[PDB]
């Protein structure tokens, strides 16, 4: 049984969690705690990241968006990535927004984290929050009034934004994006139904 | 003609720029400064980061794995990303991991120019190299005896790597990443003499190339 190595916390890890419920693999999730000083992380990924995915033979594969990838070959439930043309790139762009999205709002819990008081600064705390800001705009023209992210069904797309307004919700709830952007707001209510979704709530 | 945003110094930019170079497409580099407080870099990518890729019609591309990702598949020369299977997973893997040094290091350049001496963190600082040691010792053990880290050719796995090994010469040159791998060393050697790289260094920021 492949064992992906996460935490709760971790949007990364749920954006592979949620692919893999997507995809009905079997796997065994394992809790670390990649922050702590004595974490084991980087026995299995060399960057001291999750999520990382460890196989039966020992192999590690990583980071979020490899494993996703993986992942939508290894089952034929669904159909995540398309396999060519201008729908694969399209896709591609959306798990890249929606990782960056990600990647600003980590950043601002790693600020308040692991800095003190005196070490943190205003000025790149308010580059995150443009990058956000500027993110779900970008998100919500791209989505305009479709249903899904791209195509006409699921894809990795749409796991990858759900993924990203959830973990707004979690760890910026203060950040008022469905006033800013009602289409966001009603595809939220729809993808926070699936039970993909609802069995990985942080 | 495709315009692709970016800086000299930029690794992520400079493996978009190698690939582009490999794959025989034109593109017009247009240098942009994203810590400049009067930056266009959000009228294009909306993180705010280069590379950023723009069509003709506008639409624009990133990052840097989805604009290096859509160049192989615009021309015929050459395969830098295998179509499928083991090998599919093999290179993006690797291109993953090199992209990750290059988080790191970016991370501590970040350190250097975002942060004023009394911000500054030695536990943050620490744990970048330590991530940079980690990546180097598995880049090591990848490559073992091998000419490419990916089948009998040069891929998109290699090109990273590059980039990333160059990327430490150029911000962190007391990293002795050379004494430590061998086999890194000698696979910089081979690949820093392609016309791809020679023609991408981040030295030429310096302006070098426009004396007469």
């Amino acid at each position: 049984v492949m064992k992906l190595i996460g935490s709760h916390a971790s949007p990364y890890t749920r954006k592979v969690r949620v692919v893999l419920a997507e995809k009905k693999i079997d796997y065994q999730f394992v809790l670390e705690d990649v922050w702590n000083a004595d974490t084991q992380i980087h026995q299995f990924n060399p960057l001291g990241k999750v999520p990382c995915l460890v196989m039966d033979d020992g192999g590690a594969l990583f980071d979020s968006r490899v494993i996703a990838e993986y992942a939508d070959t290894l089952s034929p439930v669904a159909r995540l990535i398309p396999p060519s043309g201008r729908e694969r790139v399209e896709v591609r762009c959306w798990e890249a927004l929606a990782d960056g999205l990600l990647d600003a709002a980590v950043a601002l819990r790693v600020e308040q984290t692991q800095r003190t008081p005196e070490q943190r600064s205003e000025s790149w705390i308010t580059r995150q929050h443009h990058k956000i800001d500027e993110a779900l705009k970008a998100m919500s023209r791209g989505l305009a009034d479709r249903t899904w992210c791209n195509g006409n069904h699921l894809t990795l797309a749409d796991i990858a934004v759900g993924c990203a307004l959830a973990y707004l919700d979690f760890r910026q709830p203060q950040v008022d994006w469905r006033e800013q952007h009602a289409n966001l707001a009603a595809f939220y209510t729809r993808i926070e139904k699936r039970p993909s979704f609802l069995e990985t709530q942080p």
